[PDB]
């Protein structure tokens, strides 16, 4: 359980969607961050793979503002502290959102993975996972925006898998965060996106998993990896 509460764009602090506290105010700012109903602090599971709550989130809406991003920069998502327990994948992706990101119709969205990270060490079962090198980097996760890509405007949304109740199904506790990017750059690639509600499959194998012994593999959850 945590959400992201601070960006940091090639430097510059941008206040997440404080779902902890703008649910019960009358006027919250206005964020580059998603605002969501996710106000247990809570996750999306498998139930909701296929329904646009998995998308960024449950209830989620576009955040009111856009951050510019230099090229190849890099967006540094600050979490609240992140449970141990809560062993798993980070996962990023972009979605073009081919005008205001505000705006946008979220079920429309077609991401492409970015960025993915699964199972770093298993010597000691549950082992040594992304989410464990998250917390270990002062609760935070850092992506580098590709090169490659035609600029304009994108959500990001970032990813945490938590796997520590995988073992039955719709177990899997997916805490996706998105924002909204201003992508520069020399880039002209549109990568082959996917909709939010076909990223996962409450079967795959890297969802419907058993972390409690030794895993010689793991594959990360969602479509092919962009380069
Ligand atoms: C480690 O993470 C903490 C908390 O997530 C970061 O704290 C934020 O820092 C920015 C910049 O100073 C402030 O504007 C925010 O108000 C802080 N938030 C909280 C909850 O304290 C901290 O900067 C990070 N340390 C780094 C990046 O070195
Ligand atoms: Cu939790
Ligand atoms: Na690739």
């Amino acid at each position: 359980h945590g959400f992201v509460q601070n960006i940091v764009i090639d430097g510059k602090n941008y206040g997440g969607y404080l779902v902890n506290q703008y649910p019960y105010m009358s006027n919250p700012p206005e964020v580059i961050a998603w605002s969501t109903t996710a106000t247990d602090l809570g996750f999306v599971d498998g139930t909701g793979y296929q329904t646009p709550d998995i998308i960024c989130h449950r209830g989620a809406k576009p955040g009111a503002l856009t951050a510019p991003v230099s090229p190849g920069g890099t967006v540094e998502l600050q979490w609240t502290p992140w449970p141990d327990s809560h062993h798993g994948p980070v996962i990023n992706y972009l979605a073009p959102c081919n005008g205001d990101c505000s705006t946008v119709d979220k079920t429309q969205l077609e991401f492409f993975k970015i960025a993915e990270s699964g199972l770093i060490n298993d010597d000691n079962p549950p082992g040594i996972w992304a989410s464990d090198n998250l917390i270990a980097a002062n609760n935070s996760w850092t992506v580098t925006i590709p090169t490659t890509i035609a600029p304009g405007n994108y959500v990001l949304r970032h990813e945490i898998i938590a796997l520590h109740s995988a073992q039955n199904q719709d177990g899997a506790q997916n805490y996706p965060q998105c924002i909204n990017l201003q992508v520069t750059g020399g880039g002209s690639d549109n990568p082959a996106g996917t909709l939010g509600t076909a990223l996962y499959h409450d079967t795959d194998p890297g969802i419907l998993i058993n972390i409690y012994q030794k895993l010689s593999s793991y594959i990360i959850p969602g479509p092919p990896l962009y380069t």
